[PDB]
């Protein structure tokens, strides 16, 4: 199938990206995964996302995403993911061009223990995935909690 | 890596699973569609599913929906998912092993315009996975849908 219009302008987003990632939030200490994120489409304009983390030594599987991308012309952007955690979001937000970034912040966040806002975050910085996500809970505003780089698979 | 044993009881689902299914409702007469379903799970207390349907002749995509089951040893079962269309189910039902069958109704239906409910159910049928979906809307009750029928591959 080809690129769809409205998909074509994150067609460096697409294909296997892979390398390893940092959590830290004040109530726990550095902690360091594996990750892979994947993305694709068939024609339509929707980029399918999944994603897996992974212990380093083991490295027996620890999380995994999967979800769908919807990009618009004027830049805007929905995002709908699923986690292993037992979350789903409905991520809102926008998408430059120039920079490759995508950056969302949540609007529902479903089934929720104790998580309130959560930010997605995906740019290209230097050729390399750098994608980011921003907590708030119950008790800590929004602040940076992971932080994972990756290249081109 | 080993079949969490919240998740054993469930292992007539494991696997790749290919058929074909229908849509009718009250405002678009039959229709018919080809459509893929894996579950797997990768030693955690979840199994992953994916989901993605094509049109017979052409067959090109149509869409598709992604996301994870947990079993409890109680018979409960909470299940998350992203749909292409854009729009995420929080799904929770009572699952069952001889009967061999799996009812679930929304519990949150996130960013959609015009659906209220949605019920899915998945159970094996003389061998074959048979899927029902079944939807209400604004103007319409808990009524079917999606009916499809799948051979183990
Ligand atoms: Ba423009
Ligand atoms: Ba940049
Ligand atoms: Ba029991
Ligand atoms: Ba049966």
């Amino acid at each position: 199938p080809p690129v769809h219009p409205f998909v074509a302008p994150l067609s460096y987003l697409l294909g296997t990206w892979r390398g390893q990632g940092e959590g830290e939030y004040p109530t726990i200490p550095s902690f360091r995964y594996g990750e892979e994120i994947r993305f694709s489409h068939s024609g339509k304009p929707v980029i399918a996302y999944t994603q897996k983390t992974w212990k380093l030594e083991s490295g027996a599987p620890l999380l995994a995403e999967s979800g769908y991308f919807r990009p618009r012309p004027d830049g805007s952007i929905e995002v709908v993911i699923a986690c292993s955690t037992g979350l789903v979001e409905v991520q809102k937000g926008t998408y430059n061009v120039d920079e490759q970034s995508i950056k969302l912040k949540s609007d529902l966040v479903g089934n929720a223990s104790k998580v309130k806002e959560i930010s997605r975050e995906f740019e290209l910085v230097d050729g390399k995935l750098s994608y980011v996500v921003r907590l708030s809970t119950t008790t800590n505003p929004l602040q940076p909690l992971l932080k994972a780089i990756l290249d081109k698979l």
